[PDB]
DNA sequence: TGTCATTG
RNA sequence: CCAAUGA
DNA sequence: TGTCATTG
RNA sequence: CCAAUGA
């Protein structure tokens, strides 16, 4: 007596008593049944698979040439919708993707609270391997594993592994396991406080990424085929007297006298040596355009081309990524040659929708301010709260004891020391990086961390905490476990120490930018009566008018990219600033710098 | 090099150049691809199959988890839509059904001109066998028969015979044959004038029946379970001194002295004999409720039960029918017993939607008026144009030479003679029917048809026309072929003669009621801003508010049933009268009598 | 591949 | 009588 | 299952 | 230096 399915749409008494039962349920699972048409090699959504306890699934379908139950999309769209008083926690496996396909097939704008188990078991152990439905079942909810023998999926929902088994069967089996497993995950997240952040940061952020993935990013093939010639034409320049792999550039041709070639870090007096410029430009027309101008998609509804990124997460730090052609990795603008300069990059081939401007918002010295908070460094806090240049002023402040109004441009080497200490690199490599001596660098380190005595007493505190705990937790309490902090090998433990400091600092940075993106979105879908993403317009208005409002476009770790209409681009920037500057209330003022333009090779206001 | 399919949605250049090509096409075929989900034993629409020449099909699909082409329903709904200047002739095989399923799955309210080949080849030869896609191919367009070998469907569209073959393949094969065949059918309909009536009566009427089939008819199980007891309780009454098949009622029990029993047509002085009342009531609780209360369907969107009839057509006369429980065949109201009377029928268990009233419109002596037109019977025409009682006045007029103001109730036997002559039954059976003598009946016939000399000279004219032609054509020119009018056997030829008169008279009746229903609908969907059938509300508003307007509910040969809202039930009745009374301009005034009530056991205004 | 009912 | 069902 | 580039 | 890709 194992696993029962209830074909809900198979009657009328059964269906109307079903949604009655359903419309007073707070928690319940959901799983799309997606089957392939005979090939016509296209997939299609053919049924929900709602469950809310035990081994009992309620399979909705989308019903053979009938005249009753033709309001089937209405019933789902009406149940998958917050309606004040109580909103529902809807556990969905590949939630990010599910949300998309649930819209780009049948115009259902899922508007509830969500609880993905795939990200719940990540949050438990961020150094875990990418969790499958199988893996989740194998660990949590050990029994009901026999329901997977023959299913054979190690990636996404039962939809994503469509194999012989009917859409309804697996969709039902998903909902059962997904529901009952998430209940055990919720129990563990509760045990270590992570349920609060999972529900009010990590899942809300997942929903934010879903919106971003639907929107995508504008891409001008025109202004990309511009750089395709600007770079290639100014590639083979003044080259008097065949570039290949490694063994090619002989130093026995001219005149330190080793091999490698990568470290051509002189080129000052000895010859022109314009090799690094060629090496960059060539490697910046191949990891940017030629893999990307193949994923470009003409979207005639918008009347432009766009690319559709796939957010990653499941990152040990907490920073969000993208698969394939990752738009985070396109190189920023830089000069060339012709005496006369020009500025190039593929960041000029990323465009707003016609009549709009792209909006960037960087946090500017966020990881610094996090350490300033955690490390109760008296003057380090007070230097940041003044709103003065946080490197001009930090140079004086106490490092060089006095200057304040005239303190040169040793700020450029004042930050180099600052970041060099928090990055946790040895005096040797820092000294080689600044262009000074290993000794005099070690002197500058000690003469900085003494003048800001908080930094070093913080690191020694958090490393000893990590040694006794076996893990370190960020400012939102998300733990990362490190077994290397016990290791006998000095290098391995030393590596574990600078792993611990990184995750508690630039993980807490990932935490604030999450809280920032969700608090923005909540505040963003209010004043603007014209509703949400490009998906909820090409898809939801397609089954439920100018382009007012702004949409989430790109996540750059500590920087956010939005795409706003020029009409109301000023009313949004206030929403972005005020929300990011108040995301978390710290002992240090969170400042942000916003830039507005026709790409993201643009100036500021 | 045979049969090419173009997966149109497989690109973007291909798709956008496709609908560009399409949006300037006047004629083109269409065929729904309908595949079954694994069982979840429900069918689903998965693609159009547009074609417009040769062996080249353009297969639309409804596309795998993508972000471009998610406006797919819009593109069809926008192409399947008249847009002024030019409207498109859309050839669809099982058009009546196709239209329904094209709406009760994906909210596409097909709004073009239509050309069904299944009804085009009926119109050619109404005594033909029910035409299949195979049969249409076998006769017209003899080649491309090999495209059917393995398909094996002998009923409906390639959808309706879903078997192993992919929805796209057969849907494409349909569109090719359907298009190219209909072109040959259009050529034959042109050759004999029938293309004009096919396009402006027969197909428009088919569309009218589609609307009716979507609407259905209200059915109160409450007021049906009323008669279920009223009839059954007043069934076994005063029965002093075991009813079975035939051999049971012996006349050797009491006291003309044969068998049969069916002809208990005395029961006057000899005993009560209340056997015909029991025989009727029992056979009127079994061919009306017990086969029908099983096809009743709760439709919660309307908040009532309804039944969904399936119109027939392909009738030698031209009158439209319904399959299964045919609502045309429910017996009208009649009295019973308790001294004290009550009136019963199942026509009291057919109801309007809450807040509405049912509207009936009978043509009253239509077949008479058709004969009055065709047979140029001078006074017969003039008797009908006065608007006086057309049987009180017809009794005098000339039959009894004079009376006019006092002419008794021999009108009841004046019409009996009238209908008896046009029905074409012998003096024998008419005489037995009126309760007079075969001789004195034959006298009354000759003394009527002499006083109205048109009737007999018309019949002798049209029978000699039919003898030389091999067929007779109605007032709209729809031919019916009769090989029996040559037959040596006197009975067979005599039968063929009264077949000829019937079809030219009560076929021309089917023609006017068609023209009536289409001219009503055209005038009906105008003033009423709130749009069309119950299908275009539970289905089209479901993918494109009170219940103002009126909808086509039942076709009773010469009578139409509508279902109108009480708010504006007076504004519609004017539309129905004026349209039916002007359907065709004859030499005789077409009068109509309308009845309004809470069922169709109701009174008039 | 008969005969009787119901509706028009 | 004719046309649709129906025993 | 190495080393060099890009982004933060 | 750490984390994501990438030769
Ligand atoms: N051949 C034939 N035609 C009929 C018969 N009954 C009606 N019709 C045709 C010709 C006139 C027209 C009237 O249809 P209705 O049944 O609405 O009218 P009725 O008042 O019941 O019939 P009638 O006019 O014979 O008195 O339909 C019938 O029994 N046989
Ligand atoms: N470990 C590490 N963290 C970095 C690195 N670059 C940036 N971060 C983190 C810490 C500060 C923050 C700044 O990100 P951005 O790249 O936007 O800032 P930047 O001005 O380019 O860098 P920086 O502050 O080091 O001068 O992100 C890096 O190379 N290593």
């Amino acid at each position: 007596e194992s696993l029962s399915i209830i074909d809900v749409a198979s009657d009328q008494n059964l269906f109307q008593t079903f949604i009655k039962e359903w419309r007073c349920k707070k928690r319940f699972s959901i799983s799309l049944a997606c089957e392939k048409i005979r090939g016509g090699d296209d997939t299609l959504v053919v049924g929900l698979a709602v469950c809310w306890g035990g081994r009992d699934a309620y399979y909705f379908s989308l019903l053979d040439p009938s005249l009753t139950l033709k309001d089937r999309m209405w019933y789902l769209q009406s149940c998958l919708r917050k309606e004040s008083d109580k909103e529902c926690s809807v556990v969905i496996y590949d939630f990010i993707q599910s949300y998309k396909i649930l819209l780009l097939s049948c115009g259902i704008s899922l508007e509830q609270s969500y609880e993905d188990p795939k990200v719940a078991c990540w949050l438990l152990d961020p150094d875990s391997q990418e969790p499958t439905l199988h893996s989740i079942v194998t660990s949590f909810l050990p029994h009901e594993l026999p329901l997977l023998e023959g299913m054979e999926t190690s990636q996404g929902i039962q939809s994503l592994g469509l194999s012989e088994h009917s859409g309804r069967y697996r969709a039902s089996v998903e909902s059962i396991l997904i529901f009952n497993s998430m209940n055990q995950l919720n129990s563990l997240l509760q045990k270590e406080n992570l349920q609060d952040v999972f529900r009010k940061v990590e899942m809300p952020s997942q929903y934010c990424l879903a919106l971003l993935e639907l929107n995508g990013i504008g891409f001008s093939t025109a202004e990309c085929e511009s750089q395709k010639h600007i770079m290639q034409a100014k590639l083979d320049a003044i080259e008097t007297q065949s570039f290949t792999s490694s063994d090619d550039i002989a130093e026995v041709l001219f005149l330190s006298t080793s091999k490698d070639v990568l470290n051509k870090l002189k080129a000052l007096h000895p010859l022109p040596g314009l090799i690094l410029e060629w090496r960059r430009i060539t490697n910046a027309i191949t990891k940017v355009v030629f893999p990307l101008q193949r994923e470009k998609c003409l979207n005639p509804f918008l009347g432009m081309e766009r690319i559709y990124p796939v957010s990653q997460s499941h990152t040990a730090t907490g920073r969000i990524t993208f698969t394939e052609p990752n738009i985070q990795n396109v190189p920023r603008d830089f000069e060339i040659k012709m005496g006369m300069p020009f500025s190039i990059s593929m960041r000029h081939a990323f465009v707003p929708f016609p009549g709009g401007s792209i909006l960037a918002a960087d946090y500017s010295q966020l990881e610094l301010r996090i350490l300033a908070h955690l490390s109760h460094d008296r003057r380090l806090i007070q230097v940041l709260n003044t709103g003065a240049d946080v490197f001009r002023s930090i140079a004086a402040e106490w490092k060089m004891i006095e200057p304040e109004s005239v303190g040169d441009d040793d700020r450029q080497q004042a930050k180099q020391i600052c970041y060099g200490i928090i990055y946790g690199m040895g005096a040797k490599s820092l000294g080689e990086q600044m262009g000074i001596k290993e000794n005099d660098a070690a002197c500058y380190i000690d003469s900085f961390k003494s003048r800001y005595t908080g930094i070093n007493q913080f690191m020694t505190e958090t490393v000893k905490n990590c040694k006794r705990d076996g893990f370190v937790q960020t400012i939102l309490g998300r733990r990362r476990y490190l077994p290397g902090i016990k290791d006998n090998n000095p290098y391995r433990k030393a590596h574990a120490e600078r792993q611990a400091i990184n995750t508690i600092v630039q993980g807490s940075a990932a935490d604030i930018v999450k809280i920032a993106t969700v608090n923005i979105q909540k505040q963003l879908e209010t004043f603007h009566s014209t509703f949400k993403s490009h998906g909820h317009r090409e898809g939801m208005l397609q089954s439920d008018c100018p382009i007012r409002g702004g949409f989430f476009i790109l996540q750059l770790h500590d920087e956010l990219l939005y795409e706003v209409a020029e009409e109301d681009v000023v009313q949004v920037a206030q929403i972005v600033k005020n929300e990011m500057e108040s995301a978390v209330k710290l002992s240090v003022k969170l400042k942000v710098k916003v830039k507005i333009g026709a790409s993201w090779g643009e100036l500021k206001d």
